[PDB]
């Protein structure tokens, strides 16, 4: 869900536009995804798991398992794989519209709202 969100839709915030200049640009969508973090029995893990991927708990129904249950899911070739619950994260993902009407989607991460102070790196590629 959107709770906890520190962006509101149509807030101005600056980002990086497909050119590679950083430009203001308008929230004008917002979404959320909820991600588990399994580690697999062979030492890898995946931080990008869809919930519905858990076989040994009904995860969409009853919420996450609990952190370090042992859990069993299908990954993405149809087959059961043993892991590890680490973590649920939740993050939130926005869609902003530039000046010229182009779109991007972009994560919480790589927006800097108009309070935040820029990297020189940012200040030196943002156009007016
Ligand atoms: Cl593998």
């Amino acid at each position: 869900s959107m709770l906890g969100a520190d962006v509101s839709l149509g807030q101005v915030v600056i980002t990086k536009n497909r050119n590679g200049l950083y430009y203001r640009c308008r929230v004008i969508g917002a979404a959320s995804q909820t991600c588990y973090e399994v580690n697999f029995d062979d030492g890898s893990y995946s931080d990008n798991l869809y919930p519905e991927s858990i076989t040994s708990r009904d995860c969409v129904q009853l919420g996450p398992p609990s952190e370090g249950e042992l859990v069993e899911l299908r990954w993405t070739d149809g087959n059961l794989y043993k892991a590890k619950f680490i973590s649920s994260v939740t993050s939130h993902i926005y869609q902003v519209e530039f000046e010229d009407g182009s779109q991007l989607t972009v994560k919480r991460g790589d927006i800097f709202t108009l309070e935040e102070e820029l990297p020189k790196r940012v200040r030196s590629r943002l156009s007016l």
